[PDB]
Formats: C-alpha cells, sequence, structure tokens
C-alpha cells in the first residue's frame, strides 16, 4: 500500500542523453541508433530569437558547426537536418545503450515521466502530466531543453516529449519527438502564454479509486448522480467533462472497490460543493488530477 | 522554475536489482560486486514467522538452495552469511554494472530516493523522507521486499534503505544495508505499529524557501520571531523543534531569497496559527515537510 508520485525507471532513458553544443549553446540531445534529436533553438543566438528562419540558419551550419559529447566520448557529426522543431544529427556512431523504442504523441491528460538533464548528464526523475492547456508543471532550470518525457511498457521506451522552453507562468512547453509543439506555442520570442486551463475529472475519479483501495474511505457516500447532473457541477468548477467512455476506463477500478462510477462521482461533487473540512486525501489536501487511471492500477493493484 | 518530488535517476541501481528465491519465497535482492543483499526473511516460512531464530533456520540451509536470478541469467551462490537482518550472498561473478558505492545510514528528517522492484524486475521509482518515527510513506506491494532507497552524489551510490515490511497503518519499514532496522521494528510477527510522528520543521522552512524562490510570496509578512517563541510555537503543533544547527543550514537559502530565517519562522507560525486561507503553496495545501535544504538547492539553484 501507499501511494506516490511514481516515474519509470530512467536507466533506458539515461543511457541515451548526450550533449549538444552550437557556438555558445550547450543543450541535451537523445541518441537512438545513429540520430541525436534536440531543440532546433540550438542553432539560435539571442539576436536571432525574434522572428528567426530556422532554414536559413541551419543552411549556414555544417557538420563540424556541432560538438555532440556522451559522456566523456565525442561523437563525429555526418549529418544534418531539420524536421519541424527538432533537429536530427547523423552521427558515426550507433548507440550501443538504444533501447526498443517509439515516438508517441500524447494526449492532454495523460502523464509520463521526465528525466531532467543538464550538459548531457541526468539530474533527477519525476512524474508530470500533459494539462488540458499543453503546458506541463515541470521542474526545469536553464540548460533543461532537450531533456525528454516517456512511458516505458514492458521492455520499449515510447517517448513523448522534449524540453523546449518556459512560459511566464513558470510553467512548461515542448514538443514530441517529431518536432510538433504540444498547444499553441512556438520557438521564437514572442508574448505566448499558457491558456486556460481546467481539471483532469477522470483522473481525479482514478486518484479517490486509489484512496479507496488504501483505506481512505470518509468521502464516501450512499448517494449516487446522473452523468448529466455530475457534468453540470463539473462545468461548474472548470473540470473537464465526463463522458461514458470515461466512465468505462474506471470501470475496473469501480469493480474492485465495489463503488459505482457514478457514485463516485456523487462523492467528487460534495467534495466540490463542501471542500474536505480539514481532512486530507492520501496525503493532500487539495484533489489531485495528474493520475491516470492506468497510474492507479499499476501502483494499487495489490 | 517549477518544483518537484524528484528523484535521483535510477539505471545506476537498475543495473544491480536481482531476484532471490528460497522455497516459495521470492523477493528481491541488492548484486555489487560478487554479493547479493537481501532480506533475512527469504529463509522463512509462514509458519516460522512467530518467534523465528533465523540462526537454526539458516544452518539448515546451503547454498543450493537460493535461486538467483539477474534478468535471464542463473547466478550460482557459492557463499551465505547472515548479517544483522540482512543475508549474504556470495555468488559466481561480480555484477559488471556495479557502480561506486557505499552503504551510509541515514537520520530521520533526510530524503532518498527508492527504486520500487518486483522478482528483480524495476517498476517505479520516487522520492521518500524517513519520518521522525523511523518510518517511510512508501508505496509498495506484496513481493517489493528487498527494493532499496538510495542516494547518488557524484557517480556513487549511497545506499541506505533496505525494504522489509509494511506496518500496519500502511506505512513502511526497513532496514540499512547492513541489515540493522531503522526504528524499533522486528523481522518477526508482531503487534509492532508505528510510533508517534512529527513535523520535520526545518524541511517545512527549505519548501517555504522553494516557494520564495518560485514565487510563491503571499506568506510573507513583516515580522520576525525569536528561536524560543517559534519553538513554543511548534511544540504546540506537534513539529519538531528548531536549531540553531537547523538555522545555519538555512543559511544559503535565507541568503538568497534575502529573508532571515526567523522571518521564515514567523511565517510558519502565521500558517500553522491560520491555515492556508483557501490559497496553495508550491501546488499543495498543506505544509509538505519531505523536501530537506539539500533538496532545494538541489532542485532550485537557478
Ligand atoms: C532550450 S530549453 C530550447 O530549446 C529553447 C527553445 C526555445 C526558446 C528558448 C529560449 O528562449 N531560451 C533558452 C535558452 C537556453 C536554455 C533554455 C532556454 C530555448
Ligand atoms: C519482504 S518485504 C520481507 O523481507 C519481510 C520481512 C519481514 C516480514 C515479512 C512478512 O511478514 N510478509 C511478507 C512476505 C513477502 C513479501 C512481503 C511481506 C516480510
Amino acid at each position: 500500500s501507499g501511494f506516490r508520485k511514481m516515474a519509470f525507471p530512467s536507466g533506458k532513458v539515461e543511457g541515451c542523453m548526450v550533449q549538444v553544443t552550437c557556438g555558445t549553446t550547450t543543450l541535451n540531445g537523445l541518441w537512438l541508433d545513429d540520430v541525436v534529436y534536440c531543440p532546433r533553438h540550438v542553432i539560435c543566438t539571442s539576436e536571432d530569437m525574434l522572428n528567426p528562419n530556422y532554414e536559413d540558419l541551419l543552411i549556414r551550419k555544417s557538420n563540424h558547426n556541432f560538438l555532440v559529447q556522451a559522456g566523456n566520448v565525442q561523437l563525429r557529426v555526418i549529418g544534418h537536418s531539420m524536421q519541424n522543431c527538432v533537429l536530427k544529427l547523423k552521427v558515426d556512431t550507433a548507440n550501443p545503450k538504444t533501447p526498443k523504442y517509439k515516438f508517441v504523441r500524447i494526449q492532454p491528460g495523460q502523464t509520463f515521466s521526465v528525466l531532467a538533464c543538464y550538459n548531457g548528464s541526468p539530474s533527477g526523475v519525476y512524474q508530470c502530466a500533459m494539462r488540458p492547456n499543453f503546458t506541463i508543471k515541470g521542474s526545469f532550470l536553464n540548460g533543461s531543453c532537450g531533456s525528454v518525457g516517456f512511458n516505458i511498457d514492458y521492455d520499449c521506451v515510447s517517448f513523448c516529449y522534449m524540453h523546449h522552453m518556459e512560459l511566464p507562468t513558470g510553467v512548461h512547453a515542448g514538443t514530441d519527438l517529431e518536432g510538433n509543439f504540444y498547444g499553441p506555442f512556438v520557438d521564437r520570442q514572442t508574448a505566448q502564454a499558457a491558456g486556460t486551463d481546467t481539471t483532469i475529472t477522470v483522473n481525479v475519479l482514478a486518484w479517490l479509486y486509489a484512496a479507496v483501495i488504501n483505506g481512505d474511505r470518509w468521502f464516501l457516500n450512499r448517494f449516487t448522480t446522473t452523468l448529466n447532473d455530475f457534468n453540470l457541477v463539473a462545468m461548474k468548477y472548470n473540470y473537464e467533462p465526463l463522458t461514458q467512455d470515461h466512465v468505462d476506463i474506471l470501470g475496473p477500478l469501480s469493480a474492485q472497490t465495489g463503488i459505482a462510477v457514478l457514485d463516485m462521482c456523487a462523492s467528487l461533487k460534495e467534495l466540490l460543493q463542501n471542500g474536505m473540512n480539514g481532512r486530507t486525501i492520501l496525503g493532500s489536501a487539495l484533489l489531485e488530477d495528474e493520475f491516470t487511471p492506468f497510474d492507479v492500477v499499476r501502483q494499487c493493484s495489490g
């Protein structure tokens, strides 16, 4: 028992992290087979970042302008290309530590592990969720771009995020491994800002099931609700709408606990309307929305 | 910016995890050089667990009774011995992935990363603190014993915890790598229970400094307090006493933010006396005490 924000073991990703330097800009890259992936911003100067034309900047570079270091070893760059907002640096050597992998794009409301890295060296690992507004609430300092987010299933690493920047509210934006941004953000200097966000309802319900599995029951009640009435309440509290697919996805947790999904929705309605009256759930005094139903099943199945 | 419960990258520990089976009991072991460390409970039957004499149980075993599997490869056991509550299984082969390492015992109030493992396979990584009452609030299911806790400094893994059991409140107990339990717990069946706990004051103050570094300032005030008056309040709220060494340890964070330690203590006093009035700090509606001053400096230095 217990319930923690748990990341995937990071070793398979650690052995892919490298340092990429262009000019005076140093950031992280992801070395898979004989390619190193990194943010294309690495080819920019500070002055370049207002309306940069990356095609022009890149045509003015050659392979020797890219310094790739894998721990102690220099990797010889033998080709370079752009793919959306990422750069692909073809190298001399295939990474002998390449895991089985996929590039997947995730949905808002899905979670993933982040391996924060600086100068190609892994620093820490933590769990993040893609917010409805396509930002992530990460923990990143200068030099962290190029750090990646991922999930692991069996022995296969599904990379879903490369870090690019910090928005003015301190939340983070980046792309998928194909270089396509999550959300309406760009890799140039603008007044871009996170849009309005909402709470991920299905995840909050998953976490209430985790709490019941772990012995927190005080918020349960004998009541039930309809999906429509619940969604009226959700809309009032800036929660996203609950669909029948969400209800279906919560099926196994409902069966394990014997608490119907619409009964748990009645509990959530009460918690939104009344607050917690000084109590906690799984060690939190707020409703947590960064655990998916899958995260709960993975951690609480025993 | 941002502030997350961040674990150390787990790869160096992943390459040390193995499966140990004795009879019908399977658990995890830690393979370093040519020794595998695991909980001595592996030699028990269910009936053995009321007043077991482990010296008797072990003298009735031979090397061939221990099955050690490192992923796909069987490791031949060539010696066995007890060291307090852990078993040391000498094996045929030295682990080629052994990191630089130390066995350190930590203090209550210190944090560490936990690599949760099942059947020798790493499952997840998360950050934990040793509570004042020598339990940890982990996330562990059946089969997780033998999982370890650790910190990493430079390239050296300091192992500080091996998991043994779950107490009736759902919190966890285990030993150091020398097999000595943290706290007054034993590896036999008793009505043992976690003792009274307290909040780790110095860590809460560290986390308030993290919040200020990250732009949460609403809880600051122009007031200050004496150490004695603050500690009267701490005692009232089941917080541990703040020492001058704690104040000294908070020195760098105080200097970085320009908020004197006893000023931040005045803020903490107000928060304990008034609550939060519906606000949050670093995304929490409660005062967080599982970040050390070191954890804050490591993550918030930028
Ligand atoms: C690095 S995180 C990166 O890819 C990037 C993309 C877009 C914009 C920036 C930026 O403006 N400033 C930097 C520079 C270096 C490191 C972090 C942020 C960066
Ligand atoms: C395994 S976590 C372990 O070392 C252990 C030590 C002391 C007591 C127990 C126990 O009673 N029951 C078990 C058995 C197997 C796995 C977890 C707990 C276990």
